[PDB]
C-alpha cells in the first residue's frame, strides 16, 4: 500500500494519448530504427533526424495528415538510405559517449527540456552514429565508468592493432570527443553526486507541496546553481533531514540515505558511500512507490446508460403521447427534456492488468523477499572474496532480464514502467558503485598494472624517483619481460633526459647501477635459458641488450645529450602503444586520472 497517485500526478508527464498519436509514435520509432543506423553524410542524416524531431513535435501539437505525407516522403528517403563499412569492436566507446550524453542531458537541464540543445544535437549525431537497443528513452522523457577510463585503454587497444576506414572512424570519434571535451571535463561523478542529490531533491519536492518551508526547500533545491549547489549542499541535506522529521514514520532508509550521502558528498573510498546512499534512498523512494494495488493518477459510464435511459424513455413518452392525443409534446416530454439538459487520457477500453501486475509482483516480490537487498547490504558492508562482485553482476543481470521483458510487452502501464525504470536505474547505480568497490577490493595487481600503465603514460608521469625506480623494478618482478625490459630502457631514456637538465651523482650512478643489476639478472636468466621464435625472441633480446650497452656506454660517455623531448614523447607514445598491444585482460580499468590527456595521447595514437 502507498499513496502514489498524487506522486503519479506530481510528474504525470507528456505522452501519447490518442491511439493515432501512439500509432504515430510507433511509426516514427520504426522510421528512426531504419534511419539512425548509418561523414558529412552523417551530419546530413542528423539533419534528417532533426526534421523527424520537428515533425514529431508537430505531431505532439495534435497535427495530422501532412504528417502522413512527410512520413511517406521520409519513407522514400529511408528506403533510399536502406539502399544508400568497417566491421570492428569497442563500440562501448560509443556507448560511453552515450552515457556522457545522458549525463550532460540530465546535468544542465533542471527544468523542462525536450533535448533540442545544440551539444545535444551532437549527442544525437553520436547516437545515430551508435546504434542502440533502447527505444528513445531520453526522447520519451551505461553508467558504471564514471571513474573508469580504462576502456579508453581499450580505445588504446583499439588504437594498438578497412584499416583506413578504421583510422577514419578513429578520427571521427576523436573529433566527437573534441566536441565532448567539456561535456565531461568538469567533475567525474561529483556531478553525479549532485545528480543523485537532485533526485533526492525531487523526492523531497514530492513530499510536501504548498508548505512554505517545503516550497522554499524545493525552490532552493530547484535553485541548484552548481557553484552555489556545491556550496550549500550540506545545508540542503541538513534541511532535508529536518523536513524528514516533519513527515510521517518509516523513513529509516531515507534517513540513513542522508548519512551515507553526506559521506559521499565529502569522502579515497567513497564509492561505498555512493552505493550505500544510492541503495538507501532508492529503497526509500521505491517503498514510497509501493502500492498493494493500482491507484495512480490514472469511469463515469453511469452517465452513458443513464442518458440512454433518459433518451429512450423520451422516445417512449412520445410514442405514448401519440395514443393519448396525437401531437408530439407532453408534460412528461417537457420534463424529461429539461432533464436531458442535465484531459488527454489514453484510450483505455480494456486494461486487464492482472498479468502485468503479477509480472511486476514477481520482480517486486523478490524485493518483498529482500534477501537480495539484505544479503547485498551485508556483502556491501565488507568481506567479499571475489564472489560478491559476480553476485552483484548476476543480480543486475536478472534485473536487466526483467527490465527487457518489461520493455518488450505491456502496451499499457507505460508511465508506471518508466517510473520503475528510473527506480531500477538508481538501484543499479548503487549496485554499480558496489560492484565497482567489489572489483577494487577483490584484487589489484592488474589495477597496479593499470596504475603502472598510467605511470607508463602521462605527462604528469613525465613530470620529473630512484626509490620509485625500485618500486617499478619490484613491479617488473611482479609483472613480455623483454618488452618490459624495453620499458626499462624507456625509463632509462627518461633518466638520461633528466640527466641532461641537471646531474645528481648519487641518483644517476645508483640508477645506472640498478639498471645494471637488472641487466645482469636478465643476462643470468638468458644464460639459464641458454643452458636449457623463442630463439628469435632471444635474438631480439640480444639486439636489445646490444642497444642497451650501446646507450649505456654513450650514457657513460655522455658526450652530447641530443634527446628531443618530441622524440621522447613519441617514444613514450610508442611504448604506450606497445603496452596497449600487450594487455590481454578484461577486468581492470583506469583509476580516474584522465581520458582527455589520454585523448591527447590518443591523438598521437591515431597520427604519425
Amino acid at each position: 500500500g502507498l499513496h502514489m497517485q498524487a506522486i503519479w500526478d506530481k510528474w504525470h508527464a507528456f505522452v501519447p494519448r490518442t491511439y493515432d498519436q501512439w500509432s504515430l509514435w510507433n511509426t516514427v520509432d520504426k522510421l528512426l530504427t531504419q534511419y539512425v543506423n548509418a561523414s558529412m553524410e552523417t551530419t546530413a542524416c542528423e539533419v534528417v533526424g532533426t526534421s523527424l524531431s520537428l515533425l514529431n513535435k508537430v505531431l505532439v501539437e495534435n497535427e495530422v495528415g501532412d504528417i502522413y505525407s512527410y512520413l511517406k516522403i521520409l519513407g522514400k528517403g529511408v528506403n533510399e538510405l536502406k539502399s544508400s563499412i568497417l566491421p570492428e569492436n569497442l563500440v562501448n566507446l560509443f556507448n560511453c559517449l552515450a552515457s556522457l550524453d545522458l549525463l550532460h542531458i540530465f546535468i544542465k537541464y533542471t527544468t523542462s527540456s525536450f533535448f533540442l540543445t545544440d551539444d545535444f544535437v551532437r549527442f544525437i549525431r553520436v547516437c545515430f552514429h551508435s546504434r542502440i537497443s533502447g527505444n528513445l528513452l531520453t526522447l520519451l522523457h551505461f553508467d558504471f565508468c564514471s571513474l573508469t577510463t580504462g576502456n579508453i585503454l581499450g580505445r588504446i587497444a583499439l588504437a594498438f592493432t578497412s584499416a583506413n576506414i578504421f583510422e577514419h572512424a578513429r578520427l571521427a570519434l576523436l573529433q566527437h570527443f573534441m566536441d565532448h571535451s567539456s561535456l565531461l571535463a568538469e567533475d567525474s561523478s561529483t556531478k553525479m553526486n549532485l545528480i543523485l542529490l537532485q533526485r533526492y531533491a525531487v523526492i523531497i519536492s514530492i513530499f510536501l507541496d504548498q508548505g512554505k518551508c517545503e516550497k522554499a526547500n524545493d525552490l532552493i533545491t530547484k535553485l541548484s546553481l552548481p557553484y552555489e549547489e556545491l556550496a550549500e549542499n550540506f545545508v540542503s541535506i541538513l534541511e532535508a533531514c529536518k523536513a524528514f522529521l516533519v513527515a510521517n514514520s518509516e523513513f529509516i532508509s531515507y534517513t540513513y540515505t542522508e548519512r551515507f550521502i553526506h559521506s559521499l558528498r565529502f569522502l579515497q573510498k567513497m564509492l561505498k558511500n555512493q552505493g550505500m546512499a544510492y541503495i538507501y534512498f532508492a529503497s526509500g523512494m521505491l517503498l514510497v512507490y509501493v502500492p498493494d494495488k493500482p491507484f495512480d493518477p490514472a469511469t463515469v459510464e453511469s452517465l452513458r446508460h443513464y442518458l440512454e435511459s433518459l433518451y429512450k424513455e423520451s422516445q417512449i413518452l412520445e410514442i405514448a403521447e401519440s395514443l393519448n392525443s396525437g401531437k408530439v409534446n407532453s408534460v412528461m416530454r417537457r420534463l424529461v427534456s429539461t432533464e436531458i439538459s442535465n484531459s488527454t487520457v489514453y484510450r483505455s477500453l480494456n486494461e486487464s492488468i492482472v498479468p502485468l501486475y503479477s509480472e511486476l509482483e514477481f520482480f517486486m516480490k523478490s524485493v518483498v523477499l529482500n534477501q537480495y537487498i539484505f544479503e547485498l547490504a551485508m556483502r556491501l558492508s565488507k568481506e567479499s572474496n571475489i564472489a560478491v562482485v559476480e553476485e552483484a553482476k548476476s543480480f543486475v543481470t536478472k534485473w536487466k532480464a526483467y527490465i527487457e521483458r518489461i520493455r518488450e510487452a505491456y502496451p499499457q502501464f507505460v508511465d508506471v514502467y518508466e517510473l520503475i525504470l528510473s527506480f531500477i536505474s538508481f538501484m543499479i547505480y548503487g549496485i554499480e558503485l558496489l560492484m565497482f568497490e567489489a572489483k577494487r577490493r577483490l584484487d589489484e595487481r592488474s589495477q597496479i598494472l593499470s596504475t603502472l600503465i598510467l605511470t607508463l603514460v602521462d605527462p604528469s608521469s613525465f613530470a620529473r624517483s630512484f626509490d620509485d625506480v625500485s618500486n617499478l623494478i619490484e613491479q617488473i618482478k611482479v609483472l613480455n619481460d623483454s618488452i618490459r625490459f624495453e620499458i626499462y630502457l624507456f625509463l632509462a631514456s627518461r633518466l638520461c633526459s633528466e640527466k641532461q637538465h641537471s646531474s645528481d651523482t648519487h641518483s644517476l650512478a645508483n640508477s645506472f647501477v640498478l639498471l645494471a643489476n637488472e641487466f645482469y639478472i636478465h643476462n643470468a636468466k638468458i644464460k639459464q635459458k641458454e643452458l636449457e621464435e623463442v630463439v628469435i625472441e632471444r635474438k631480439r633480446f640480444l639486439q636489445l641488450q646490444f642497444a642497451f650497452w650501446s646507450l649505456y656506454n654513450e650514457i657513460y660517455s655522455e658526450k652530447m645529450n641530443v634527446i628531443p623531448l618530441e622524440q621522447l614523447m613519441n617514444t613514450g607514445s610508442y611504448l604506450a602503444k606497445k603496452i596497449k598491444v600487450k594487455n590481454p585482460d578484461m577486468i581492470a580499468s583506469s583509476g580516474f586520472d584522465i581520458v582527455s590527456v589520454v585523448l591527447m595521447m590518443g591523438v598521437k595514437s591515431t597520427n604519425e
